[PDB]
């Protein structure tokens, strides 16, 4: 048996669950840190979606762990390999998982939402959604790596080199996407949220403004850095419509925007911003591929610097605390120790 | 004095005006030939924008002719060349006029809008507002330059080499996208509308099929030519909103979208489509630059067959029936004749 974090009966319990099976093609992992993604609050709160589709079933899914065994199929791991891994394990034979594209196989499930979570001391997945971490990036960046992968999809859709940029959202993903924009060379970069918090860990994280826009305008802002011409780049995270409003009224003559926030059903939006400033819109899907993540550990080995996004760390037992900061709107990412 | 046609007064009177005026940068061209666009029929029906805007004056913007008189700093134009022209005339001092981006001076003016028009035995506009026409054109063709400039804007915004097409509306603009789509090598081209008419001339200029969408299914279509997955490329050229939805909702995963049409101002959209296939939408503004145009003449050159757009034509003094024509919808362009 093996002690987990649960949904047995609002909240997560501490409970203990017998271990996983470990098919042909699966590795056997033993957690060592586990961050809580936004979903995991969803099935804190025992909210929407939560009580829809929770078996009750430990929950969670943004992991590092060691490698302990695999299938007798498993092809390119060694036991002790320290990895993270995918929100969604997919079949991994069909045309779309033998490509790279999982995201778009026709039988993916959930980590800790559809099956068995990262909350636990073993987790069992398969070899083709686990990725290999290398000695150099601690656990906690490891932990991360999937909401980093987020916004790096994001944030590398276009070329900043020189580009002014305005990402909508100052989340984890949005404020990773700051990190990322400054090392590969934007000028001037500009968040905008409503958490006076979240907005100061972005001005850390390298931000040119941090803009509360309940209490600053934005257009100020732009007059003040003499970009009235409006923004390059604009990335939206928030999926707020009034953020995805102001965005494109921000943006230049051919400014581009990537969508990674996803709107609400009836969200309208002035057609004319798009056209007369032909303006280029990237859906960002939520599932990004392996591709992105090499290109992450690849800047992460060239000083790219998203440790101040780790705020708070918490024993697994402590875990009430974890969820109450990550509660409050008044943390970065938070990570569970598992040791 | 010249002969006209004129908002004396709906409809348009066969008036009788003085010659413009020449300035130092104008042309002053004798027209031959102009086709009546979709802004004409709005002035034709004393419509909406039609009594906000005309200042009653001569309409039209459609146009070739031949130079006859030019002002001392026009440069490069000999008199007698054919030339077309843009439908604004801009300012071709400020920055964005200098640098070929007249759609961002802030001093335009449309011609038979805001000043006089084409729909006149002369025509001065200034040089940088015009299109030198090579002989191997036809004067018909060259009519048209500024819709085909529309059409090429949106059509060639992607490759779509092996590519299958699907375009929203079978006005003039989206019949020539059909041609261009085929002759830069798209695999199926498939164009919707309602009208049966506007259709039979797209599966003329090389529409692989022609659905109209109240008579027969677009899904059936796609099943019928083996594409269940969906489109590469969608280009909407009509502005009606079922179109805009039908097109996103029959895009495959990495679709690209150029929106040509203008859609009302509370036009909401399933984002989800956006974002869950990764579709890439481009705005393509009204007001296309001249290397558009140089490309177009390059497709002419090449043996791209426009000539079955052209479905009336009549003289000048016959205008009444070429205003009939335009407005029974069963009709391509149509041509008036000034000789
Ligand atoms: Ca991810
Ligand atoms: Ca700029
Ligand atoms: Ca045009
Ligand atoms: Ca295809
Ligand atoms: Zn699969
Ligand atoms: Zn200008």
């Amino acid at each position: 048996h093996m002690k987990a974090l649960a949904k047995l009966e609002p909240g997560l319990t501490l409970t203990r669950v017998k271990k996983p099976e470990v098919g042909h093609n699966d590795v056997l992992i033993k957690i060592r840190r586990t961050a809580i993604c936004g979903t995991d609050i969803h099935i804190w709160k025992w909210d929407d979606w939560a009580q829809k589709t929770i078996p009750v079933m430990h929950v969670g899914h943004e992991y590092v762990g060691e490698i302990v065994e695999m299938g007798q199929e498993v092809r390119g791991f060694s036991i002790g390999d320290r990895v993270s891994g995918e929100g969604h394990i997919t079949c991994g034979f069909c045309r779309n998982c033998r490509a790279g594209r999982r995201h778009l196989c026709r039988n993916t499930v959930g980590v800790g939402v559809n099956r068995e979570g990262a909350f636990a001391e073993y987790l069992a997945i398969p070899a083709f959604n686990a990725f290999k971490i290398p000695p150099e990036i601690s656990d906690d960046l490891a932990a991360i790596f999937d909401p980093f992968g987020n916004a790096t999809h994001t944030a590398l859709s276009f070329n900043l080199v020189g580009e002014d940029v305005l990402i909508t959202g100052a989340g984890p993903i949005g404020v990773m996407a700051v990190a990322i924009a400054k090392h590969v060379g934007a000028r001037n970069v500009v968040i905008t949220d409503i958490n006076d918090y979240r907005l100061d860990l972005a001005r850390r994280m390298g931000a040119t403004r941090a803009v509360n826009v309940s209490r600053e305008s934005l257009r100020d802002v732009m007059a003040d850095l003499h970009m009235t011409e409006g923004f390059d780049v604009g990335l939206e995270m928030s999926g707020v419509p009034s953020a995805f409003t102001s965005l494109l009224e921000s943006m230049n003559h051919g400014g581009k925007v990537a969508l990674l926030g996803i709107p609400p059903a009836q969200t309208a939006i002035d057609w004319n911003q798009v056209i007369f400033k032909g303006l280029e819109i990237k859906g960002i899907y939520g599932r990004e591929m392996f591709e992105t993540w090499y290109k992450m550990v690849a800047m992460l080995q060239s000083g790219l610097d998203l440790s101040p996004i780790i705020t708070h760390r918490f024993a697994v037992d402590d875990y009430e605390k974890g969820f109450a900061a990550m509660l409050s709107g008044e943390s970065g990412k938070v990570i569970l120790d598992w040791a």
